[PDB]
This record gives structure tokens, C-alpha cells and sequence, in this order.
């Protein structure tokens, strides 16, 4: 039994709508969450199934995978290609890879293929900062990681699942220039780079995290040790800057996208945590890494309500409304694959 059970079992009382099968943006279960968002909450279920060894608990998140996909068609529709925001194709492209991994259910695929085609074929670009995929498919102004490095990890599942060695050499060449034009070459991801003022160094949890997260991909597909150095200096700049003064993880509210992106951050430096436990690589940085880990998820869970959710602020909520995505990152920490 885990704390990953009690948390996912509660995340699901308190937010899952079984009518529209879709996940409540809150806890007032009044207004469903938003689009790139949900496939982030349809991650999540997929972590807990993955995770999970309580029976009850395995079977209702197996099928709650085709009932989160069900829900956000019924409303979205099946092709996301008139979306102008690239990302929000992609986080849903990435999806369904994983759900066909675990289903082995063709429309996973068929979903995966082509959104991830549409996206990489005809918004990938060489005239504007030699490479990269736009941020929107309307206007061009702007190349970001919240695309790119979901694009590569989209691309790495791609490969797993079909062979085809097209998706490894669009993953590769995503990352690379990626860490190129998207990076500063020693772990720290930036936003975005922009036509008019060029690179934009702010750096997030979710964005260090799709790094870190294509980084152990393409370790693990070719073998090169320099992605599994790539991601090690990404984790570390993670944990000396994206970080309170004690440690902790930092709450990047109120921005509503940024607010939940530990999710995300966690979800890719499990990848990591598992890659160094299992091969004795970085052996210093792995000891240090999965204390500072053990920290952060014992720190959030001291600060659970009596319903045992926990707020995305893990340095302290008792207003009684929590958010779906806020409150997603804790249940992320004691699900980690």
C-alpha cells in the first residue's frame, strides 16, 4: 500500500467529474479544467495506474485513462489541428502515446502519429533561429520550450512504440537544437526565443522538466552518455534556483499555466531519480538528488488538508477552494515512474 493511493484516491473524490469525464478546474466542481491542462491530469492518471499495486485502484485508473480521452472529445472533437497553440496539440500528442503504450488501444496511436505530424512536419522551421517548432501554427513571432521539448518527448514515445528511427531523428534534432537555442548549454532552460529580443532566460519548473524529461529519452534510445549529463546539469540547476531558501520547490502562482508545472517537473525528474538509482551513474549527485526529493515530497505532504489534498504552495491553503492543476504536483511526487 502507498501514500501515492491515498493521494491519487483523493485527488479523484475531490476533482473527477464522471458525468463529463473530464477532472473539475476546482474543488467547487463547477467549470471543467482547461484543454492542455486535462492531458497533464490524463499523465497523471497513467503515473498512479503505472504506480499503483492496490487492485480496486489499478482497474478504475485503467479505465479512467479512456474515460479522461472520451470526455475531452465529446467536447474538443478527435482532431485538436485547429488549435492555434502548438503546445496544446503536442501535451495531447504525448498523451496518447503513453495511453497507447498502455492500452495497446490503435486510436491512441492514430491520435499520437498524426498530431505529433501535423505539428513537427509543417511547424518546424530553419529561417527563423536554425530550427526549432513555432509556438502557434497562426502567427510565427516565437519558438518555445513548452512545444519543443514536449515535441522531442512525444517523438521519443513515437520511436518506442514503432521502431520507426523518423521519430528518433526528429527527437534528436529537436533536442539538439533545442539545447542550442533553448538553453545556456549548462542546465538552465529558457522560455522561449523571440524574433524581436532573441532569447528569453526565464526559467520554469515544467519547461526544466520536458528538458530533463527528453534528456533521459534519448539517453535511453541511443546510449549517448552526454543526455544523461544533459539532464544531471538540468536537475541541478533545478534544485539551486527553482527552489525556496530552505529547498523546497518554489509555487510559481498565480500564473494559472505555471502554477501547477511541478507536476510536470516532478513527473520527468522520477525519470531521472530511476535512471541513476538503477545504473550507479552520478553516483555523488544521485545520493544528494533523492534526499532533496525525499525532502520536497515529505515537505508538501505535511501540508495536506483532512481530505489529503495539498495545495500547489508547498510552504504552507485554508481558504477551502483548491485547483485541480495546483493541487496535481503533491499527488505527482508519491506517483513517480
Amino acid at each position: 500500500a502507498s501514500d501515492g493511493d491515498t493521494a491519487m484516491k483523493a485527488f479523484n473524490d475531490t476533482f473527477w467529474d464522471p458525468n463529463a469525464k473530464m477532472f473539475w478546474k476546482d474543488s467547487k466542481r463547477e467549470k471543467h479544467q482547461d484543454f492542455w491542462v486535462e492531458a497533464e491530469l490524463w499523465e497523471l492518471v497513467m503515473d498512479a495506474y503505472q504506480h499503483t499495486s492496490d487492485p480496486a485502484l489499478k482497474a478504475e485508473l485503467k479505465t479512467q485513462i479512456d474515460d479522461v480521452y472520451d470526455g475531452t472529445v465529446a467536447k474538443y472533437g478527435q482532431d485538436w489541428t485547429n488549435n492555434p497553440f502548438n503546445d496544446d496539440i503536442m501535451w495531447w500528442a504525448m498523451g496518447s502515446a503513453r495511453a497507447y503504450q498502455i492500452t495497446g488501444n490503435p486510436r491512441y496511436l492514430e491520435a499520437a502519429r498524426d498530431h505529433f505530424d501535423f505539428v513537427y512536419d509543417t511547424q518546424w522551421d530553419e529561417e527563423f533561429a536554425n530550427g526549432g517548432i513555432w509556438w502557434l501554427n497562426s502567427d510565427h513571432n516565437t519558438k518555445n520550450a513548452c512545444i519543443n521539448f514536449p515535441a522531442a518527448q512525444a517523438a521519443l514515445y513515437l520511436y518506442d512504440i514503432t521502431k520507426d528511427e523518423h521519430y528518433l531523428n526528429a527527437a534528436t534534432k529537436i533536442f539538439r537544437w533545442g539545447k542550442t537555442m533553448l538553453t545556456d548549454g549548462n542546465g538552465k532552460v529558457f522560455d522561449r526565443i523571440e524574433i524581436e529580443h532573441g532569447a528569453v532566460p526565464d526559467a520554469t519548473h515544467y519547461n526544466q522538466g520536458t528538458y530533463i524529461g527528453s534528456a533521459v529519452g534519448l539517453y535511453k534510445a541511443t546510449g549517448n552518455a552526454v543526455y544523461l549529463d544533459d539532464a544531471v546539469k538540468a536537475a541541478k540547476f533545478t534544485k539551486n534556483h527553482l527552489v525556496d531558501s530552505n529547498g523546497v520547490l518554489n509555487y510559481e502562482g498565480p500564473n494559472g499555466d505555471l502554477k501547477g508545472g511541478k507536476t510536470i517537473l516532478m513527473r520527468n525528474l522520477a525519470h531521472l531519480q530511476k535512471t541513476l538509482d538503477e545504473t550507479g551513474q552520478y553516483p555523488e549527485f544521485s545520493a544528494e538528488f533523492d534526499e532533496w526529493l525525499a525532502f520536497n515530497i515529505e515537505m508538501a505532504w505535511s501540508h495536506q488538508n483532512s481530505d489529503h489534498i495539498v495545495d500547489g504552495n508547498w510552504a504552507g491553503l485554508l481558504s477551502g477552494t483548491y485547483e485541480s492543476w495546483s493541487s496535481a504536483a503533491a499527488v505527482q511526487a508519491l506517483n513517480g515512474i
